[PDB]
């Protein structure tokens, strides 16, 4: 009796086992445009009652940080997203798009007109950290633009209306990208955000850019095709916070609070384990502290093998596991999983390159 195995109804999906495909940034959306090659990629890893989540997808032409990731924002990108939707339901599998928008984690050469990035902040992500340029190069984050309350209402309306879009496409529901440095984190993160207006300063007022993002996508398309993720304790971005328990636990208390005023659950809380970059025992405590504080499913994610995954169901710890790595170089995951075979390696150096096959729909199946 493997635990991963048995079923779960997220809400009004039933799902057949609980191994989930994490949301993972590869590149080959060419011009920002969903291709005939993410098709080939999400249908090889569907499986009928399995949950994927597809790659971080724009929300707006502002909201990019990587090379030639599809955005969900013109009409032409929801046709092409809608081709590879009807592919993922065929083999009878949910979909959820998750909508992305990196703040301060971009370059010049991905916003229009080369202006600056925009964030909470005028702090730019130190030199640590370098940015993958469209070359393959790395470059410098450069100082973003601290944007003010009416230019984040405008961006919370992206949100909402990428949602739309999403549900026009076909997709089963939205994961709010909520986490690991990115726009909303640079919110949340008081290592970041060093406001002094109605959005920073006090742990409420740095939730308020997150609760009014789910809030808006929660009010147009309905909480239960509604995921959350974030990461409260994270090596990634320059993104830390001065107590990261208090933070998820005020992030866990507003999405209780707005499922209270809804009338409804959202899909999940998606949390990412601290271990993962791109003590072993405060960060199972960490995990467990926001599970347990949770009104709902809680997917966890990082780092997570079989057995972790077994184990993580087993004891209570989540309702579902999301697996990235594996995944991409193993494309029926779940069946091997089920059947305890052997996995295949992955190859980093292909992770972001732009190829519609190698490294991308060229592992093979057992
Ligand atoms: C190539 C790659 C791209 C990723 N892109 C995203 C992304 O777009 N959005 C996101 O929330 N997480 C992203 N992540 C994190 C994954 O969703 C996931 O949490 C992580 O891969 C899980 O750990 P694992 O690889 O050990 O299973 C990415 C990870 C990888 C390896
Ligand atoms: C390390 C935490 O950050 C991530 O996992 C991520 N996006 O969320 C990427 O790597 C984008 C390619």
């Amino acid at each position: 009796n493997n635990p991963l195995f048995s079923p779960y109804k997220m809400g009004k999906f039933n799902l057949s086992h609980r191994v989930v495909l994490a949301p993972m940034t590869r590149c080959r959306a060419l011009n920002n445009i969903p291709q005939a090659a993410l098709g080939e990629y999400y249908e090889q890893r569907a499986t009928a009652g399995g949950f994927l989540i597809t790659e971080g997808t724009m929300i707006s032409p502002t909201s990019a940080g990587f090379p030639h990731v599809p955005g969900i924002f013109t009409k032409e990108q929801v046709r092409e997203w809608k081709k590879i939707v009807d592919v993922v339901h065929a083999k009878g599998a949910v979909i959820f798009c998750q909508l992305w928008h990196v703040g301060r984690a971009s370059h010049e050469v991905y916003q229009p007109a080369g202006a600056a990035p925009i964030s909470s902040t005028e702090k730019p992500i130190s030199n640590r950290w370098r940015i993958l340029m469209p070359d393959g190069t790395h470059g410098i984050y450069p100082k973003p633009r601290a944007i003010g309350t009416y230019e984040i209402s405008q961006v919370v309306e992206d949100y909402r209306r990428s949602a739309l879009n999403a549900i026009e496409a076909g997709f089963d529901g939205i994961e709010i990208h909520g986490a690991h440095g990115f726009l909303i984190d640079q919110f949340l993160k008081d290592g970041i955000n060093d406001r002094t207006d109605e959005y920073g300063g006090s742990l409420a007022n740095r939730c308020k850019f997150i609760t009014q993002v789910v809030q808006a996508v929660v009010s147009a398309i309905g909480a239960d095709r509604v995921g959350v993720r974030v990461s409260p304790a994270i090596d990634h971005l320059d993104a830390m916070d001065s107590n990261p328990l208090s933070l998820g636990l005020a992030v866990v208390e507003r999405l209780n609070k707005i499922q209270l005023h809804s009338g409804s659950k959202l899909a999940y809380l998606h949390v990412t384990q601290p271990r993962y970059v791109a003590s072993e025992e405060e960060e199972a405590r960490l995990m467990r502290t926001l599970r347990n504080a949770y009104q709902g499913t809680f997917i966890c994610s990082g780092g997570y093998t079989r057995e972790l995954g077994i184990e993580a169901v087993a004891q209570g710890d989540a309702d579902l596991v999301s697996y990235g790595r594996l995944f991409i170089s193993n494309p029926d995951l779940v069946m091997r999983i089920k059947l305890n075979a052997p996995l295949n390696k992955y190859n980093r150096k292909t992770f972001y390159t732009q190829d519609p096959v190698v490294g991308y729909t060229d592992y093979p199946f057992l």
